[PDB]
């Protein structure tokens, strides 16, 4: 099975997030394509893949959440084929604040208004994720059976 993994990242937690997922998928046997938000076109992303995991990290503001690379894709993600898709969702935050893992549920919801099928409930770290690394593992081996 082929896999297309997502990650907007500022400081580098995310990134070692979508790293983590990546190698337990590839150990497991999938075709594994990891790639930074910053670089990638919405226009029929994803195409091809058996599975679609999306992530980003949550920053406080008025008007819009989302980590600042991720954007222009979670703005665009009516053209990136998600109909019917299966996906599932993942990012890094801080619950001493209010929306914890906020950018989580906003892409969640939004996939979900677009028809994708949401294979299992998000992935919300607290902290630094190099600690968190067996609940990684764990939530990455629980999508793999999903699918
Ligand atoms: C100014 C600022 C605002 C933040 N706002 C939130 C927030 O609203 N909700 C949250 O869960 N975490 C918040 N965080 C925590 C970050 O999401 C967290 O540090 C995360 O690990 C960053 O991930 P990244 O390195 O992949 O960008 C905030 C951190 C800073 C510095």
């Amino acid at each position: 099975p082929k896999a297309l993994i997502v990650y907007g990242s500022t400081t580098g937690n995310t990134e070692y997030t979508a790293e983590t997922i990546a190698r337990e998928l590839a150990d497991a046997g999938y075709e594994v394509d990891s790639r930074d938000a910053a670089s990638v076109e919405a226009g029929g992303l994803f195409e091809g893949f058996d599975l679609v995991l999306l992530g980003c990290s949550t920053w406080l503001d008025d008007s819009i959440e989302l980590q600042d690379d991720f954007i222009p894709l979670f703005d665009s993600l009516e053209e990136t084929g998600a109909q019917g898709r299966k996906v599932a969702c993942f990012g890094c935050g801080d619950s001493s604040y209010e929306y914890f893992c906020g950018a989580v549920d906003a892409i969640e919801e939004k996939l979900k208004n677009l028809g994708a099928e949401i294979v299992q409930d998000g992935l919300r770290i607290d902290g630094d994720p190099r600690a968190a690394r067996d609940d990684i593992v764990g939530w990455a081996h629980d999508v793999r059976g999903a699918i």
